[PDB]
C-alpha cells in the first residue's frame, strides 16, 4: 500500500581500477556497511580519483567509466537510479535501454578518457579485478579475447572500458560471449554511440 511504498537506493562507488601508473590494480574506497548507508541517502562524502570507478548497488556490483565528463554504465546494472555524490543523488543525465547505457555527470575529481579516434583494432579491456585484456576488435560492437576464459573472470566488469593502444576509450563492456562457461568474445557499447548520444 501506498504509505510503505520502498525508494530504490542510489548507485555507489566502492573502489577505483587505479590506471595511473605503470602497474593496474583496483582500489576498494567504501566497504559493505558504508556502501548500503550510502546507497540509502545517496549522499557520498568520498573522494572521486580516476577514470574507471568500481559501483554497487544492494543487489549488483560493477563498473563506471568516465569518458568526455559522462560517468557511463550499463542500464542492466544501474537501471534508473540515481549516483550518490557529495551533494546528494544525481539524476542520470542519459538513459538508453535500447543500447543498454546510461550516464551520469562525472563526479568532481574524476578523470575522463577521450573518444578514440585511430580506428585501430588492437584494444585492450580492463576488468574489475584490473586485469588488462588484449581484444581484437570484430566488428562495431564486438571483440574477441586472445586468451579465453571462464566467464566468471569477467562477471562484474561490464561498465568497464575498452581501451585502443594510445590509452583512449573505444567502448563499454557490455556482454559476454560464452560457449560452455568460456568467454572467447565480448560485446560492448561502441564510443561513437555513446558520442551520438551527448
Ligand atoms: C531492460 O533493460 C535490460 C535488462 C537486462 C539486460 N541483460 C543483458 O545481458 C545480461 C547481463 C549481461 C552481463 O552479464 N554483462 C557482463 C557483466 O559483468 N554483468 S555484471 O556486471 O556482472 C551485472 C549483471 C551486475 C551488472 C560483463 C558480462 C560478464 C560475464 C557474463 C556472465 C554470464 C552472462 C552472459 C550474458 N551474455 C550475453 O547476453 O551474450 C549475448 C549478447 F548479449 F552479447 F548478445 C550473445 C547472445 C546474448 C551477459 O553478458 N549478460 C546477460 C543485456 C545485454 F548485455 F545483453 F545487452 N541488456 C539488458 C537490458
Ligand atoms: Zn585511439
Amino acid at each position: 500500500h501506498m504509505a510503505s511504498m520502498k525508494k530504490k537506493g542510489s548507485v555507489v562507488i566502492v573502489g577505483r581500477i587505479n590506471l595511473s601508473g605503470d602497474t593496474a590494480y583496483a582500489q576498494q574506497t567504501r566497504g559493505e556497511e558504508g556502501c548500503q548507508e550510502t546507497s540509502q541517502t545517496g549522499r557520498d562524502k568520498n573522494q572521486v580519483e580516476g577514470e574507471v570507478q568500481i559501483v554497487s548497488t544492494a543487489t549488483q556490483t560493477f563498473l563506471a567509466t568516465s569518458i568526455n565528463g559522462v560517468l557511463w554504465t550499463v542500464y542492466h546494472g544501474a537501471g534508473t537510479r540515481t549516483i550518490a555524490s557529495p551533494k546528494g543523488p544525481v539524476t542520470q543525465m542519459y538513459t538508453n535501454v535500447d543500447k543498454d547505457l546510461v550516464g551520469w555527470q562525472a563526479p568532481q575529481g574524476s578523470r575522463s578518457l577521450t573518444p578514440c579516434t585511430c580506428g585501430s583494432s588492437d584494444l585492450y579491456l580492463v576488468t574489475r579485478h584490473a586485469d588488462v585484456i588484449p581484444v581484437r576488435r570484430r566488428g562495431d560492437s564486438r571483440g574477441s579475447l586472445l586468451s579465453p576464459r571462464p566467464i566468471s573472470y569477467l562477471k562484474g566488469s561490464s561498465g568497464g572500458p575498452l581501451l585502443c593502444p594510445a590509452g583512449h576509450a573505444v567502448g563499454i563492456f557490455r556482454a559476454a560471449v560464452s560457449t560452455r562457461g568460456v568467454a572467447k568474445a565480448v560485446a560492448f557499447i561502441p564510443v561513437e554511440s555513446l558520442e551520438t548520444t551527448m
